[PDB]
């Protein structure tokens, strides 16, 4: 009778900062619109997000959904936070602390 621990460097980042992401993130429809076109969020999934009463609920709902899928979607969902961070206000210093991207940008 033994057991190990879990990891998921991408999924853990969502759970750990699940309370911060709900306070920083505001636009949820955009996250779904991009995921819908990328074939990540199904009609049944988006139906749950919009079903939320407020925004703070939508963000938490999406995070729980992505975590249910796996690292495949968690990697893409977290990526959008960076590429979009350029057009954000609350999201910026966090990415700099966790460090999502790496390596120069030349070539």
């Amino acid at each position: 009778g033994s057991s190990g621990s879990s990891g998921h460097p991408h999924i853990q980042l969502l759970k750990s900062n699940r309370e911060l992401l709900v306070t920083h993130i505001r636009n949820t429809q955009c996250l779904v619109d991009n995921l819908l076109k990328n074939d990540y969020f199904s009609a049944e999934d988006a139906e749950i997000v919009c079903a939320c009463p407020t925004q703070p609920d939508k963000v938490r709902k999406i995070l729980d959904l992505v975590q249910s899928k796996g690292e495949e979607v968690s990697e893409f969902f977290l990526y959008l936070l960076q590429q979009l961070a350029d057009a954000y206000v609350d999201l910026r210093p966090w990415l700099l602390e966790i460090g999502f991207s790496s390596g120069p940008s030349s070539g």
